[PDB]
């Protein structure tokens, strides 16, 4: 049985005039591993991965600013926003060198960050991430009318703010073994007043699909061409069907980006971590241990 668990002490660095909570586990030494989520969920779902890599190596899984347990200041919450938050993020904790293991959202931040800083990054783990999309053909058949009607200000935000669509209705269905009664209220948690609830608006409005919006196409563009470049050894998990990264896609990018293993969790949608966190978990150990 998968657990429900959050038995993580709360850690909080003050940042742009707000807190942010992070996880902080295992030992000081080595280079720090830095999980970053996505939408619409927080370090809770690395709960489960984060005890294999602890024992070796130091783990660090911050909220974005508007989730989890990090502050909820009034903000538009746009990708500019959290990108300006986590980069100070990172130097208020000091942290100098990473390994990268990103997911949905935190992935857009984690590939943007490596590309402004491609000496600091050792390694990235990488799963359902933020890819272009190019038409609207490429995106899942079963969930094509529900983004579509999100990315709107009328039904999008009456589905999302008012109804917590995201909550009660995305994130079970991106996950394909059924969550329990426990595992929802952690999720639902952080959002129980709806006026807390942009971020899981906005983050959607944000998704590269057909070609919008422009500003942040061509940012993932570029980060996209970085990485096709970089040497950084790079560890790719998918699932099958997936969400973001269908399997020919991730078959094409374990050969096309330099230094790319690509494992194969089984049945999977969006939330990877949900589904196989001990191969996940245990695969970026025994990967860490191969960069040494
Ligand atoms: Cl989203």
């Amino acid at each position: 049985g998968i657990g429900t668990g959050f038995p993580f002490d709360p850690h909080y660095v003050e940042v742009l005039g707000e807190r942010m909570h992070y996880v902080d586990v295992g030992p000081r030494d080595g280079t720090p591993v830095l999980f970053l989520h996505g939408n619409p969920t927080s370090s809770y779902v690395w709960r489960n991965i984060i005890p294999h890599v602890a024992p070796t190596h130091r783990c660090i899984a911050p909220d974005l600013i508007g989730m989890g347990k990090s502050d909820k200041p009034d903000l538009g919450y746009f990708f500019d926003d959290h990108v300006r938050f986590m980069d100070a993020f990172i130097e208020a904790l000091g942290l100098e060198e990473v390994v990268l293991v990103i997911h949905d959202w935190g992935s857009a931040l984690g590939f943007h960050w490596a590309k402004r800083n491609p000496e600091r990054v050792k390694g990235i783990a990488f799963m359902e991430f933020i890819r272009p999309i190019p038409t609207w053909d490429e995106w899942p058949e079963f969930a094509r009318e529900t983004f579509q009607a999100f990315r709107t200000t009328d039904v999008g935000r009456k589905l999302i703010i008012d109804q917590n669509v995201f909550i009660e209705g995305t994130l079970p269905w991106g996950v394909v073994r059924p969550l329990t009664e426990v595992e929802m209220d952690h999720y639902r948690e952080p959002f129980l007043n709806p006026v807390d609830r942009e971020p899981l608006w906005r983050f959607p409005n944000e998704l590269p699909i057909a070609g919008e919006p422009a500003n942040i196409v061509a940012l993932v563009e570029e980060y996209m061409d970085w990485l096709h470049q970089s040497p950084v050894p790079k560890l790719l998990f998918w699932g099958t069907p997936g969400v973001l990264i269908p399997p020919a896609e991730a078959a094409r990018l374990a050969k096309s980006l330099p230094n790319c293993k690509a494992v194969d969790i089984g049945p999977g949608l969006n939330l990877l971590q949900e589904d196989n966190p001990d191969l996940i978990g245990s695969e970026i150990a025994r990967w860490l241990s191969t960069l040494e």
